[PDB]
């Protein structure tokens, strides 16, 4: 079916916070179970870049593709046709070549697909809501919505972004940065120092990224070689501001710079962004003390950007949250934020402090180890075989009795002895 219809109307009111992939997938799923659902986002329009590329591993997409066979052919047209990475090192000496179902497509054109999916649904998206002040009360919780208007319901799922107000508020208590940009290549053709990165793009398109010396740079092609974006994560940064003579200053220590550096210094100072990236360490909880504010997504659990999985992460943190408050009822929403909490933390807490681990490996690589087997430098199928909706199904019963401490709960969705 094209368009699913919700189960019955199960009688409990949602509100989420954020129109991300953790707040799209809470409303959504939420909605399809039966909810009644509000999501409040505070931007006037999904934010559309060319040259933010993302991948969503299949553990997402199944979820994905439940919610509608049409969604599909909406996202068919934004794939991006590239199978493999070439990794090189800071001196521009090739590593390795990487591989990369799945998503390789872009975000705002995804997030608007799922947007518009939503609406088609008859979900109540409400834009231009800015969400502060947080609040709780026995039997019901809410947020005020542009310093005007106070809402509540059963419970508010808090999907706000790595800058959550509503973390600051449950808790009450880096150094990197990302530059990012998007380019068309007419300019860059004339150069013939950086018309190298255009070689084989009308067949299909290319991934180069270069690790060493604490820096990450990833250089991307689209459309046929008319276009490319590129990335890179460093922790020399210094209101907003992105400049590439900082980007390129970034690259001069670098022995194998002339490549990188050719290409990326023919970008337009608008198409240029420099973003602090946040990350903390694994919270005590999710669920505030009252037991119906939980914090999803990014707002939870920040990753570092090396592991592919936030993103994916976000939505099996949605799709658990209303699965377990289809499963535990009107009467006991607290239980089923509890219940959502103790499934999703391990599994989100082990790639959490996986990613952690990575960004050391990738950014000051043991090269002795690298040269005897470079296959390890380049996602298991613990991973991206997992199918959250059915093992919350599975477990749901033993969950219910650890948390009211009538029984033990071993998690298995992730590894025994698992590190990542
Ligand atoms: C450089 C980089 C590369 C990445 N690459 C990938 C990748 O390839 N694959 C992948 O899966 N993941 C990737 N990620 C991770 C992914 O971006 C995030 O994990 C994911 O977007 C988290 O979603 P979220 O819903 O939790 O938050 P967000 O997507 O950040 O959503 C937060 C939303 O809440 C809104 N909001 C914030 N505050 C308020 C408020 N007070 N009121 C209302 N609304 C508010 C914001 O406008 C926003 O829409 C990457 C991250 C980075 C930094
Ligand atoms: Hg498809």
């Amino acid at each position: 079916t094209a368009l699913p219809t919700p189960r019955a109307p199960t009688g409990i009111s949602v509100i989420v916070v954020g129109l991300g992939f953790g707040g799209l997938t809470a409303a959504i799923e939420s909605h399809l179970r039966g909810h009644s659902v509000i999501l409040l986002e505070k931007v006037t329009k999904v934010k559309q870049d060319a040259g933010d590329a993302i991948v969503i591993g299949p553990n997402a997409v199944r979820l994905i593709k439940s919610w509608g066979e049409q969604l599909c052919e909406e996202i068919e047209p934004h794939l991006s046709n590239a199978t493999h990475a070439e990794m090189l090192d800071h001196h521009d000496r090739f590593i390795v070549r990487h591989e990369l179902k799945g998503w390789f497509t872009n975000r705002g054109r995804l997030i608007s697909i799922l947007y518009e999916h939503a609406r088609k649904l008859g979900i109540d998206i409400r834009l231009g809501s800015r969400v502060t002040k947080y609040w709780e009360e026995d039997g019901r919780a809410g947020v005020i919505v542009n310093d005007r208007e106070r809402l509540a319901a059963d419970c508010v799922i808090c999907a706000d972004g790595v800058h959550s107000a509503a973390r600051a508020w449950l808790t009450g208590q880096s150094g990197w940065a990302n530059f990012r940009a998007h380019m068309t290549t007419e300019q860059l053709a004339k150069d013939p120092e950086a018309s190298w990165v255009l070689q084989g793009t009308r067949e299909k398109d290319r991934v180069y990224v270069w690790f060493g010396d604490g820096i990450n740079l990833a250089i991307m092609t689209m459309k046929r070689g008319q276009e490319l974006a590129w990335a890179l994560m460093h922790t020399d940064k210094f209101g907003g501001r992105a400049s590439i003579d900082d980007a390129l200053a970034t690259l001069s220590p670098w022995p194998g710079r002339l490549r990188p550096s050719s290409v990326i210094r023919h970008t337009l100072p608008e198409k240029l962004v420099d973003h602090a990236l946040i990350y903390r360490p694994p919270l005590d909880t999710w669920v505030s003390a009252g037991g119906r504010v939980m914090l999803i997504g990014d707002a939870a659990h920040p990753y570092f950007p090396v592991v592919g999985q936030g993103g994916s992460q976000a939505i099996e943190d949605g799709v658990v949250v209303a699965t377990a408050l289809e499963l535990a009822g009107k009467e006991n929403v607290p239980l089923a934020l509890r219940v959502a909490e103790k499934i999703r933390y391990p599994r989100a807490t082990v790639i959490q402090l996986g990613s952690s681990t990575l960004q050391e490996h990738l950014f000051w690589p043991d090269w002795e180890a690298v040269a005897k087997d470079p296959s390890v430098f380049a996602n298991p199928e613990w991973i991206l075989g997992h199918d959250c909706r059915e093992y919350t199904h599975q477990v749901f019963d033993t969950v219910v009795r650890a948390v009211r401490g009538e029984g033990e709960y071993i998690p298995r969705n992730i590894p025994a002895d698992g590190a990542y």
